[PDB]
């Protein structure tokens, strides 16, 4: 039955939310694991690794907001497994930076289609939830994700470990 | 091929090292979900929510800190998923203590298997890590649990409300 | 049984209850010390300071066994503190020698509960041993042991010189 | 005889040895109901507080009275310490009643004391216990006396709730 | 005749902790001389010789509390030769990071065997004494080594005297 | 050759190696010493406390010497640094008069190390010894003649109080 406080609000996009709420689990469980790849002491670039564990804390920042909207909005929280990342050995710093930029950008794909449901059911409260909190967070992500790829790039990675090394220092320290 | 920092660090320890760090995490998922529970406009009980919270942040740590060690002894982490908690609705804020303590317990058996097989295989680095790191830490997290759940019972929890909002209030709070 | 108790066998819990009662037993030991050396006719007022604190400590050691006790889910079961072997310490010379042979009789009473605790797999309970008291009984010891020499070089007890001034310039 | 000693009987010293051991007696009991507070299925930490401190406050108290054997020349004879009568305490309002009945039993035992150094004409003595002892004794049963009373009209010990929100309010 | 202070030492573990004394003494004089051949004009390394003088006076501290250790159990100490260590030219900075690898790998073998000792021993304020002052120590130390050696080769050291200055500069410095 | 090397005599760098040696030689013996008074049937910590930091003081010598060495363009060349030659050192006059006899020999070798450098017309070198090494001998020297001196006038060694009283007047 419903809940007290519940006002239009779709139950397509209460789904929608906890599937987002996964989804930003997720992406913290896949930063986490790039971070303590670039601990390893084969590896052993601690500013990658420092970088990605504070990325892995903003996504599951991410995820605990959108646990509170959905208890604001009446809805109600189904979490279910965190699948773990697509690899255990991230390689590079340049192919961890590459696989954070097109998770990033499937993570942004999600919510603008998120958007576009709460657009969709006329749910205006929803929408600038989104907006506000999410769209530009992703674009500026994406954005500074696609400059550190561009980076690395240019100075040789991933066959320079200079360039890595370099970078590690210059960029991320 | 050898970590060139490995010494004295059996497989077996390896393998159970990456074993615990997914029950940390679970752990960690298990307290995220009971906080939020807590944060249910039909629950409303928002010291039991902080509590818990606070609870699921420390389980993180206890994970982030054995990924540390496993990359300092040469091993080699490997994440699996973290499976969703067994309970959706937590019911009250007796039944979310007893299942934090039956959690805590369960953790604790599986630290002390843990230190079982590092005094097996004499890693008395990785015995003296676990006492140090994670069996106090233990036996405090089921002691305060199991004061809690007797407070909640002797002041008439589950079933009055008044106890549960005065303990959040008082004890949590 | 308690709710919290987990890997807590009955002969560890039994043998923590007795040796709280061996703290206690140390701490009042170390108060007759103590006032012993502020009697008209001892007057050694840092002898006096000196067992005092220690005494005090040992209730402090007492306390938190009793506290660990309970964080395992044992029973708490407190008996008699019987009273000091003497009344009359004799001398400084005398109460640092008895100090000693008690801090040794206390420290192998921890082995022995560290050994109890190493067989019944206990390694929260051996590690709880280790931190707070093991190194504890050693440094008292050394402590004591430092102290009966200085005295004894000093030429106590026969010397009230040497008493009086290791009194001012070593326990002050 | 000690050369400080001046009008003290030698009934009022041996008077005082007795009040020394009851008062490390008072001591132990409610350490005894500290640590019971401390158990996990009890569960009343402020509770516990407050008979910890009750305890370290009756150690003081015995440490005055050595502290006065000696200042008179008398000599101090400890024996061993009772453990208290009970090891489980059932409830805070069970020991709060246990520690008035504790308490008033220390009072009578100051005031026979009182009498013995009243009988002996030793003014000192007397001075002593009604400066130290006396009113510190009237004002912890009026505080015990008050506690009984709010936890009976909270509906204590049946009312568990009663018992939680008093350690809160009154001993928090 | 039998020292007063005396209890549970058994005549092995006094040894065991005089080889240890000097093997520590060792330690400190290996990365002492490390220091100073980075110090020489045609080597000029200056933050590379700061932090092997470091590590050296590290190890003096290690050995002075094996000594202070041996005092308070009541055990002799006797001490013996510190022997020169085997190279006079430690050839590059990764050489002698690889150099200290191996030495801080020898002495971790040692502080296990002496380990097992005083287990074997039943001897628990010993064992305690190791695992607390020197076992995480020498699991850091190994750790921090390692990644030493692997940031120095991916930036192509020893040839590379350009790696092994910026190196010095941005991981020593 | 290095491109530093100038004026600077393959016997004046082959001497500077062995002295490197002597004063890592010098810090062992007052290790050795220092650990001798922190045993327990020994027990003077300022003894103890004083031999520690002239240990640390000789090594800090040692260090200056190798700076030295590769400030002029030699090379440092080091050999196995050999034990003391007591492992117990008696009391605390016979380790005074050892610390004596051991910094008259490090002088007589500084002296003759000042002497190469003069036959060799090296003033940097015989600057550089002058400047920070043989004041401080002379110092040394005089500051352990004093203190032999004072034991001897105490009753030492014989005299355990003597040696107690100046561990705590002269070296605390
Ligand atoms: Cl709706
Ligand atoms: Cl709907
Ligand atoms: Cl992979
Ligand atoms: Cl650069
Ligand atoms: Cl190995
Ligand atoms: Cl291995
Ligand atoms: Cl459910
Ligand atoms: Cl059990
Ligand atoms: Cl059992
Ligand atoms: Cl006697
Ligand atoms: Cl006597
Ligand atoms: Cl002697
Ligand atoms: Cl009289
Ligand atoms: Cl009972
Ligand atoms: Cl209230
Ligand atoms: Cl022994
Ligand atoms: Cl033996
Ligand atoms: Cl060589
Ligand atoms: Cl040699
Ligand atoms: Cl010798
Ligand atoms: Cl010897
Ligand atoms: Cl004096
Ligand atoms: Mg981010
Ligand atoms: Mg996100
Ligand atoms: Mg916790
Ligand atoms: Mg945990
Ligand atoms: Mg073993
Ligand atoms: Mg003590
Ligand atoms: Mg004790
Ligand atoms: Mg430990
Ligand atoms: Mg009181
Ligand atoms: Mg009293
Ligand atoms: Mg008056
Ligand atoms: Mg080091
Ligand atoms: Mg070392
Ligand atoms: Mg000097
Ligand atoms: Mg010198």
């Amino acid at each position: 039955s419903t809940s007290q406080v519940r006002q239009n609000y779709h139950q397509d996009s209460e789904a929608a939310i906890n599937r987002q709420i996964n989804l930003e689990l997720y992406a913290s469980y896949v930063y986490l694991s790039m971070s303590y790849y670039f601990d390893r002491d084969d590896v052993a670039l601690k500013n990658f690794a420092k970088y990605f564990l504070h990325q892995s804390h903003e996504e599951r920042e991410h995820a605990e907001k959108l646990m509170k909207l959905q208890n604001q909005r009446g809805g109600r929280i189904f979490l279910q497994d965190i699948k773990k990342p697509d690899s255990d050995d991230w390689e590079s710093g340049l192919n961890a930076m590459e696989s954070a930029l097109h998770l990033e950008k499937n993570v942004n794909q999600s919510l603008l289609e998120l958007h576009k449901l709460a657009t969709d059911k006329n749910d205006p409260h929803l929408s600038d939830f989104i907006e506000t909190h999410y769209l530009n967070e992703q674009v500026k992500a994406i954005k500074e994700l696609g400059d550190h790829v561009t980076n690395l790039r240019k100075m040789g990675a991933p066959e320079s470990g200079l360039a890595e090394y370099l970078f590690d220092k210059h960029t991320l320290g």
